[PDB]
């Protein structure tokens, strides 16, 4: 289990090398910094003003009741203590604290192989397999264009520090799997950054002077996603709704959203939802119409929305609405909130307002348990009550780092728990009103414990681009690596979201997401942030009937798709999949990006190019049936026919779903 040999030591961990440390090779160093982060409106610059790094050359070691204690240290004056033991479930735990508080970095060097690969650390857009690069792990915007050589970045960098980079996102996660097959979570919420760029170790910094590191192992990824998710949560079942169709995005109000609905269902669409993130109001800029942040119906803009959603629920249609952690400053919430002190502060005690633009909003002080409750009320009376079937519960990654919290945290150590934090109060929503399994709503910031608290993640903002770091291509990463941590519930915004600088949707770019979309347990539209400039899902008959075609692909799939979300919910057995979950001896399936498994018996390689005709995946060997042809392939590369509606999509001949699957064809 664990093998301690003893100047020089190695620990290794059911076989695995987790630690090496000579005088000459050490494996710790630690010392101190202060952060020198620049906020940009959630846009972070984040990097160190170094102080000291030194490093931990000797080594004491002592027998412990549990395990192991080493003192490191250097000199007479610098020291760390890890503590090596087993946890309560048989997990390796280290633990480690530096001499006071003051030295305030820590980098450790976990023993590596050349050949390992290394999933997870949360969603990541441009990379699954990480080996090669470092993390920095710090939620924030995810960032528009996401690579310093395309034209996107380049002008969103211009303005607030909005481009981004390949590591940017929401849901950073300072959790990892290793080829090795073993998990290694870290529990702090600091600034860290998780670096697998070289070949002989693993090096994990982090802005703390402790750290608490847990690992397993196991015989399979299967078994690792079992305990990982033991560790951090695991998701409710989805409600059985959300298998009866696409749930459309729609702004403008109450009969808009009738006109929509009905031309969609009068055309034969499977619709199963409008989600109205206006049902608050609209808000006036600079730049067009915004949401109005204040998390009541808004009854100027949705007139009849209280009996509608009634009506809408008789013929199967559910209304799904829109709230975030913030709250607009000029209304009744915030004026609340202020008066009973469930605001975060700033430093001279004032409540904290952040500008988005020409308005402010509070931010909610999740932190004190009265403000929690009460914003938890907030969601129970104004939209459960109301008759919402879910809602985008949006935002989370943008607590600011000059914040003053009531627990007395620093909002350097919260700033990345928030987005869990957040994900609770929505999960107790439901939790208290005995809406889980009925109610759905979805996140896009997440952070660890988001793998019990939120009910779905979804991939939050895409270019309306076809770009490979923040088009349609990117959501693949985005679902992969989270299912490595722990989460196997994920969509997109079907069309994706950023409409800026002169990118604008085109119909192609609908279509083809609409059919990776319906592969994926969960169908749901965007309008963008400037819908005028979209193509959208009425844009004309063509569009409909596509959507007609495809909702119904992902109806008949319904049974299938709630078998796999019941293996999630019982074992985090993830609904889309790494190949190698089920091609364990396949060397080629590792190093895959933009394919993944649906359950099981389904292989979906999605169309993430402009103009293309066909398409080229790899098969693993297995008798595969191409969904739309019948036609049957080996493993191997192959190219396939691939015009809009008939994606390149294969099932195993084998199955017992084959014949489901068979039927697909004849839609
Ligand atoms: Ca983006
Ligand atoms: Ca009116
Ligand atoms: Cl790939």
């Amino acid at each position: 289990l664990l093998d301690f040999q003893f100047d020089s030591f190695t620990l290794h961990f059911q076989q695995r090398l987790i630690l090496t440390h000579s005088k000459d090779n050490p494996c710790l160093w630690i010392g101190s910094g202060i952060a020198d982060i620049d906020m940009f409106r959630g846009n972070f610059s984040i990097k160190d003003k170094l102080q000291e790094k030194i490093a931990l050359t000797d080594a004491i070691v002592s027998q412990s009741p549990d395990g192991w204690l080493i003192h490191f240290s250097r000199g007479s004056d610098i020291s760390a203590t890890l503590n090596i033991s087993a946890d309560d479930q048989g997990r390796l735990l280290l633990e480690l604290q530096n001499d006071n508080l003051n030295h305030n970095r820590i980098w450790l060097r976990l023993a590596a192989q050349p050949e390992d690969h290394i999933y997870g650390c949360g969603e990541q857009f441009s990379y699954f397999d990480l080996r090669g690069k470092p993390f920095p792990l710090w939620t924030s915007e995810q960032g528009v264009g996401r690579n310093k050589q395309t034209y996107v970045t380049w002008q969103a960098d211009c303005k607030e520090n909005a481009g981004g980079d390949y590591y940017w996102t929401f849901f950073p996660q300072p959790t990892f799997v290793s080829t090795q097959k073993y998990y290694c979570h870290v529990d702090n919420s600091c600034y860290m950054n998780f670096d697998f760029s070289a070949p002989e170790y693993h090096e994990l910094a982090l802005w703390e002077d402790k750290a608490t590191l847990r690992f397993e192992c196991a015989d399979t990824y299967i078994s690792l996603l079992e305990k990982l998710t033991a560790l951090l949560g695991r998701q409710p079942e989805l409600p059985d709704w959300i298998y009866d169709g696409v749930t459309l995005g729609i702004q403008g109000g109450t009969e808009v959203c009738q006109k929509k609905l009905d031309t969609m269902r009068n055309a034969g669409v499977k619709v199963n939802g409008i989600w109205a993130q206006d049902w608050s109001g609209i808000r006036m800029t600079s730049f067009g119409k915004r949401v109005m942040w204040n998390w009541k119906w808004n009854s100027e803009n949705y007139p009849q929305l209280d009996s509608r959603i009634k009506q809408w629920n008789q013929e199967g249609v559910q209304f799904l609405a829109y709230i975030n952690p913030y709250v607009a400053s000029d209304k009744d919430l915030c004026e609340e909130a202020a008066q009973h002190g469930y605001l975060a502060k700033d430093a001279s005690g004032g409540d904290y307002l952040v500008e988005f633009g020409e308005f402010y909003g509070g931010v909610v002080d999740l932190t004190n348990p009265e403000a929690y409750a009460w914003f938890k009320e907030v969601i129970k009376k104004n939209m459960i009550e109301l008759g919402c079937g879910g809602w985008m519960a949006d935002f989370g990654e943008y607590l600011p780092t000059d914040t003053y919290l009531h627990n007395g945290v620093s909002a350097e150590i919260m700033h990345n728990a928030w987005p869990a934090l957040w994900a609770k109060c929505n999960y107790e929503a439901l939790e208290e009103t005995g809406k889980l399994g009925e109610i759905l709503f979805f996140m896009r910031a997440g952070s660890t414990g988001s793998q019990k608290y939120s009910t779905m993640m979804w991939a939050g903002d895409q270019n309306v681009d076809w770009s490979l770091d923040d088009g349609l291509a990117s959501v693949v990463p985005a679902a992969l690596s989270l299912a490595m941590t722990g989460h196997g519930l994920h969509h997109s915004d079907i069309g994706g979201y950023t409409t800026l600088f002169e990118m604008k949707r085109s119909k192609e770019l609908l279509l083809r997401w609409c059919d990776f979309s319906a592969f994926t347990p969960m169908m749901r539209t965007h309008e963008g942030n400037r819908p005028g400039d979209n193509w959208q899902f009425d844009g004309d008959a063509e569009t409909i009937a596509h959507f007609a075609r495809m909702t119904t692909v992902f109806t008949t799939l319904k049974p299938y798709l709630k078998e796999a979300v019941a293996l999630n919910a019982k074992s985090g057995l993830p609904v889309m999949r790494p190949l190698f979950l089920h091609y364990e001896d396949d060397a080629h399936t590792y190093t895959l990006k933009y394919q993944y498994l649906l359950g099981r018996d389904i292989l979906v390689a999605p169309v993430h190019e402009e103009g293309r005709s066909d398409w080229t995946l790899y098969l693993p060997e297995d008798n595969w049936v191409h969904a739309w042809t019948g036609e049957a392939f080996r493993g191997g590369e192959v190219t396939v026919n691939a015009p809009i509606g008939k994606p390149p999509v294969f099932y195993r001949a084998d199955s017992e779903w084959a014949a489901l699957f068979a039927s697909l064809k004849s839609i």
